[PDB]
Formats: C-alpha cells, structure tokens, sequence
C-alpha cells in the first residue's frame, strides 16, 4: 500500500533534479541511495545474493544518473560477524559484486561500495566459532550487556586492539577498496558512522584508550584519516568518500550528550578540508542527519533537535551528502537542496520505491516499507515492492 497520510510534493523545480559531479560521475539527479544492509548474503563465504541481488540493485538503479551506495561490505573475515551481510575480499565475492556492478551501470546509474568493519557491533560467537577475535577501540567499555555476556560465553572476551592490528585493517581496507574498483565499481564509501570500528575510535564514550589512538580529539579521529590517507593513496581522493554521523546513539555512540561531539567531527572536516585545500579533494562526504539518530525507530522518532549538521558546511567545502527522513519531508529537502552542493540520500524509502526518483519528481504517493522484510533472507520486500505504475494496476490508489 501508499503510505497514507503522505502529502508528496513534486520536487522537479528544486536542484535536487539538477546534475552535479561526484568524483568520476555525472549524476543526473540529487537523490541518492545510501548504503542499506539487507542481510540476503549467503553463507559460508559472506557472498552477495546469487539469486537477487543484481534484480535488487538493477531495480533501485532504473533512473539514469543515480548515484547508488551499496551496504556495507566486509572487507575482510576479521572486520565481519554477521553471516549474511556480504564481504568484497574474495574471489567468489567479487564475481557477484561485478554482476552488481554491470548491472547497475547498463542502466547508467553509479556504484560506490561502502566498506565496513564491525568492531563491536559483530556477533562474537559467529567471530569465535570462525577463530575470529571480537575487536574495538577499548576493553572495559561494551557495547550493551548482552554482547559483553555473549562474548564471555564465547571465550571471546572484547580485545582493544594493537597498533599492529589496527595496521592490518588499513591493509584490508586498502585491499577491499582496490577489489572493488577493479570489479567496477566506481568509488568506495569509508563506513565512520552509526557506532561501527572506526565510529568506536572516533566516540570518546567506546574509545577509552590512552596511546596515539585515543584520548584526544586528533588521536580519536586517527584511525578514520589513516584509513582516508591509504584509500586516497591506493585509489585515488576522486573515488573516496566518508560517512560521519555526529549525532548518532545507534550502537551506543554517545551523540549531543557528549558535549565534545561537536568539536571531534568539526576536527574530522577540517582534516579532510586540509587535504583538499593541498590537492586531494575527496568525493563527498556523507552525513546522517539529527533527524535519526538510530535507523531501527520509526521516523520521527529518535529526532535530536539539539544540534545540527550545518556545522561541516562552515569546514567542508565539497559535496555534502545527508541522509534521514527526508522522503516524508519534501518541505525540508526543499529547503535544503537550496544548498548547492547538497544531495540527500533516501534510505527506507528507497527499500520500498524502486522507482523512488521519479516520485520524487513527480510528487506521487510512497509505497508503505515493511520493517519486518528488511533484514529477512527472502525476495520478499526486497524486489517485489512495486513501481507507481505497478502499484497502479494492483489497485492500491484505493487501498
Ligand atoms: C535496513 C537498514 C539498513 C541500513 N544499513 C546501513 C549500512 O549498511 N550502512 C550505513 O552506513 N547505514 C545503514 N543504514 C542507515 C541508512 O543509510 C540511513 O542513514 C538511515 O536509514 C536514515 O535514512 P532514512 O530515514 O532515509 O532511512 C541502514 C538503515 C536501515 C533502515
Ligand atoms: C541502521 C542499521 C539497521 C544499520 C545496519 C548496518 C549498518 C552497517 C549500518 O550502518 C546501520
Ligand atoms: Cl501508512
Ligand atoms: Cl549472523
Ligand atoms: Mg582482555
Ligand atoms: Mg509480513
Ligand atoms: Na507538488
Ligand atoms: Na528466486
Ligand atoms: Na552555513
Ligand atoms: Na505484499
């Protein structure tokens, strides 16, 4: 069904129907979709859906010029612990991700891979049952209760990582980025948000730590511009991009209660604004919103009113990307797309609008999304949500 209380507006009239480049790529339009974990992977071996997958992405590609930011990929078995999230380190991986990939561009649409590490958020017995340790930036901070006691139950007790381990992430990280861009892809998405490793690091709440990796705003954000700096070197500034999320509680970031979050984002920008100003630009980089601080409730729920994104605009002086509950705000994305170099991502939506830019345009009704299908291993509610047209001819104008 349509979402039922929705009053769309046509956005046509607004930029975020003009083009702009994003590293290599003249999008066509402004409305992206951000990376959006569907667990259809199938194990053993963290390999994208055989059967759905390239339907998947091929659907959500069909306007030409979209710019598509694919869930997060492992990039190694160490960075992973969920057994249907795909990974983009091995032979077998990357022969589906290249299908992905050439689909996506024959409907002249865009790729960037987004490249994810787990820290605390993995699941320690899958990591132990695989002789997998169980990482983050600390020791004696978990992430909530019941992941402490699964890991104690696991003899996989939280490790803070080594220097040397860290290291052998960057390795992965530069490893994964290269994959991806030689199965096609067109850039890469550096995962810094929603209370992953590399967020773990930056949040003074789960970085506890007292060496180069911790204890201050510039040894908080190491790890991430390390990361940055390997991927700029190995691939290029023009196909790099990041994703912050400053306000975030997903995962247990701390958000505005931690009245230094400001200032360690601020930081991140200013670094990479630094880069750009001496040649290395990258691509974008990606923001979630205050309007969600954690994805998993409704929206309108979880909105932090607090504070503001608009910060990174005063520091960084490229493309912005923001994500969060901007499909049933037409009147918010038209204010901020005024911004020229603004884009929104739309992520729930865009699980249940294959065809969500034309809706946007146009102004027509949103399909409803089903929470329940959004992590279930099935082609259910992920490539049977209908076009307009097709929701048309299924009667639901009068549902
Ligand atoms: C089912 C689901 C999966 C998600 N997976 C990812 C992910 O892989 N990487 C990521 O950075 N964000 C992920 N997110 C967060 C979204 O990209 C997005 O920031 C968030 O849902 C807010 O935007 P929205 O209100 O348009 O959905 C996910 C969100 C949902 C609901
Ligand atoms: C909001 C959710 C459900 C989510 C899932 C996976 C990742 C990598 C993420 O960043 C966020
Ligand atoms: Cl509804
Ligand atoms: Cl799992
Ligand atoms: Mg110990
Ligand atoms: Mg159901
Ligand atoms: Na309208
Ligand atoms: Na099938
Ligand atoms: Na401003
Ligand atoms: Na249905």
């Amino acid at each position: 069904s349509f979402v039922k209380d929705f009053k769309p507006q046509a956005l046509g009239d607004t930029n975020l129907f003009k083009p702009i480049k994003i590293g290599n790529n003249e999008l066509l339009h402004r409305a992206v979709i951000p990376p959006l974990t569907r667990m259809r992977a199938l194990h053993p071996g963290n390999i994208p859906n055989r059967d759905w997958a390239v339907e998947y992405y091929t659907q959500r590609a069909q306007r030409p010029g979209t710019m598509i930011i694919t869930e997060g990929a492992f990039i190694s078995p160490q960075a992973g612990g969920y057994d249907n999230a795909p990974g983009v380190w091995s032979e077998e991986q990357m022969v589906e991700w290249t299908k992905i990939f050439n689909a996506i561009h024959e409907k002249k649409s865009f790729v960037w891979v987004q490249l994810l590490v787990l820290g605390w958020a993995a699941f320690p017995d899958n990591l132990a049952r695989d002789g997998l340790r169980y990482d983050s930036a600390s020791d004696n901070v978990f992430m909530d209760a019941e992941q402490e006691a699964k890991a104690k139950k696991a003899n996989n007790p939280q490790h803070s990582l080594t220097k040397d381990e860290i290291k052998q992430y960057i390795k992965e990280y530069v490893q994964a980025a290269k994959n991806s861009i030689a199965a096609g892809a067109d850039g890469v998405e550096i995962h810094s948000a929603n209370g992953y490793l590399l967020n773990q690091f930056l949040d003074p709440h789960s970085n506890t730590r007292t060496d180069e990796y911790g204890g201050s705003i510039e040894n908080r954000a190491r790890f991430t511009l390390e990361v940055v700096d390997a991927l700029v070197e190995a691939i290029g500034h023009e196909k790099v991009g990041l994703r912050l999320s400053p306000y975030g509680v997903f995962n247990s970031m701390s958000g505005g209660a931690e009245t230094g979050i400001v200032a360690q984002y601020a930081y991140v920008a200013g670094e990479l604004e630094k880069r750009a100003k001496a040649g290395k630009r990258l691509a974008f980089v990606h923001l979630v919103e205050p309007r969600v601080t954690n994805p998993f409730l409704t929206e309108g729920e979880g909105e932090y009113e607090g504070g503001s994104n608009d910060f990174v605009y005063s520091i960084w002086k490229g493309p912005v990307i923001r994500a969060g509950n901007f499909a049933l705000h037409p009147e918010v994305v038209r204010e901020e797309v005024k911004d020229k170099r603004t884009l929104i991502g739309y992520g729930r939506f865009f699980i249940s609008n294959p065809d969500l830019v034309d809706r946007l345009e146009k102004g027509l009704p949103l399909n409803k999304y089903d929470r329940d299908t959004f992590y279930q291993m099935s082609a259910h509610g992920y490539i049977d949500y209908p076009t307009y047209e097709e929701a048309l001819k299924l009667g639901w104008d009068k549902k």
